[PDB]
């Protein structure tokens, strides 16, 4: 008896047009051992906030933690003032309200803390939620859409625990170098759950919610996954894949076929990232079991999903360069600690607090690096040349187009709307546009979403 896949509640506005989110500490159970955990409207993780394009919503956010936090809407095109970056402090026992005017296409976004220097810890403790953005275009497609039955979120996260059962988080020279990772995999907060799905198409909204671990989804019997959406929404047409790499903070929506009497697992395949192939991640690892139900599912896999505009002209666009770097001392000490603890398998398939940088500077909250233009395409050039680590590079306030992903044209399923781009020892270029302002007091962030990198300086602020 695997536990069933937890299904985050779908939260819409009340008669006052408000949604209430309470941030607080509780407890969860992992492998029958109790752990202090944090959640939104609960003990762990959070609800799925459902939003409609063209409507405004007010969110009331109550911080019932004993420490400061912020609430960021990853993937949402909102002004700086409500972005919930590190300047969006919510005092312990306090409340902050933000009004979000939703004006982007349907997509699966998410929300998590952005506390300065502590984002990794606060996510590791359990805070993350989802955002389901709806529009009238997607609803015409007749996709699987029964929340919790044939349309389900799949939030995949690793943790490690101490002997006493508690989550064992640490920001130290090793994790500042290579990230915080664990030996336990969670699926919507549960260990290897099962999900019962009707016969036909099953829609999975995949989120990599790990601090530092990249994933690569596949099925145990190699039935294909049909990618229908990325971070920023629908692809123009479904893209069939047999494996689906997903970086930290990235989302993809896939359809998978379900057939009577043939259960299969969603799995994650070993990755070529430092430290991420330590047993049992050295082999395919189950994520969840899909249990077919002999009832007909109504969803369709349409031939055409949406219209994706051509890439604009690059001639004349403002270019911005973002050179990522890591202090050589950090690389050396951090990698030495890693190799010493785990040995060769840590490279299988191959003051630190301000040692990670962009354009030679560790994140300065007091000093945005530049001011971007509102409403114009820019070409941002982000480089990991000179560094061996993986950096999923994320830009707030936008959904962009990838021109080049780590020195190559992007894969078809990655050629649409994205808020993250891989940077690993090569150069990425993206075409970005900001439709909302962000002042110095509530600046947008651009950073690596390997959270321990972010927390030790690999972030910049920018205004619009
Ligand atoms: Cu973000
Ligand atoms: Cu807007
Ligand atoms: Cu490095
Ligand atoms: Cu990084």
């Amino acid at each position: 008896e695997r536990p069933t896949l937890p299904i985050p509640d779908l939260l819409t506005t009340d008669a006052r047009n408000r949604i209430q989110l309470t941030i607080g500490a509780g407890q969860s159970t992992f492998g029958g051992k109790t752990a202090t955990t944090w959640g939104y409207n609960g003990n762990l993780l959070g609800p799925a906030v459902k939003l409609q394009r063209g409507k405004a919503v007010t969110v009331d956010i109550y911080n019932q933690l004993t420490e400061e936090t912020t609430l960021h809407w990853h993937g949402l095109e909102v002004p700086g003032e409500v972005d919930g970056g590190p300047q969006g402090i919510i005092p312990p026992g306090g409340k902050r309200s933000v009004t979000l005017n939703v004006d982007q296409p349907a997509a699966t976004c998410w929300f998590h803390p952005h506390q300065h220097g502590k984002t990794g810890r606060q996510v590791a403790m359990g805070l993350a939620g989802l955002v389901v953005i709806e529009d009238d275009e997607i609803l015409k497609l007749m996709l699987p859409k029964q929340w919790g039955i044939d349309d389900v979120p799949v939030i995949v996260q690793d943790k490690k625990f101490s002997a006493d059962g508690q989550i064992d988080y640490q920001l130290d020279v090793m994790t500042a170098a290579v990230g915080w990772f664990g030996d336990t995999l969670l699926t919507n907060g549960a260990i290897y759950p099962q999900h019962a799905a009707p016969r036909g198409w099953l829609r999975l909204r995949l989120l990599n919610g790990c601090n530092a671990r990249s994933l690569n989804f596949a099925t145990s019997d190699n039935r294909p996954l049909y990618v229908i959406a990325s971070d920023g929404g629908l692809l123009p047409e479904p893209v069939k894949v047999s494996e689906l790499p997903v970086l930290m903070g990235e989302r993809f929506e896939v359809l998978v076929e379900v057939n009577d009497n043939k259960p299969f697992d969603l799995v994650t395949l070993p990755v070529s990232q430092m430290g991420m192939a330590i047993a049992p991640f050295d082999k395919p690892h189950p994520v969840m079991r899909i249990q077919p139900i002999a009832i007909s599912a109504s969803g369709a896999l349409p031939d055409t999903l949406s219209s994706l505009p051509a890439l604009p002209s690059l001639e004349g666009l403002t270019v911005r360069k973002l050179q990522l770097s890591m202090d050589p001392m950090l690389d050396m000490m951090g990698m030495q600690m890693l190799m010493e603890k785990y040995g060769d398998q840590a490279m299988a398939g191959m003051d630190f607090h301000h040692a990670n940088k962009i354009n030679g500077q560790a994140f300065d909250m007091n000093k945005p690096m530049f001011a971007a233009a509102k409403g114009q395409y820019e070409r941002w050039v982000i480089s990991g040349v000179g560094d061996m680590m993986l950096h999923p590079f994320h830009i707030h306030g936008t959904q962009f187009r990838i021109l080049s992903e780590n020195g190559k044209p992007p894969a078809a399923h990655r050629a649409g709307w994205k808020d993250t781009v891989k940077v690993e020892g090569n150069v990425s270029e993206v075409l970005v546009k900001f439709n909302h302002d962000a002042p110095k007091e509530h600046a947008y962030m651009a950073h690596c979403h390997l959270l321990e990198h972010e927390d030790t300086g690999m972030m910049l602020g920018f205004t619009v």
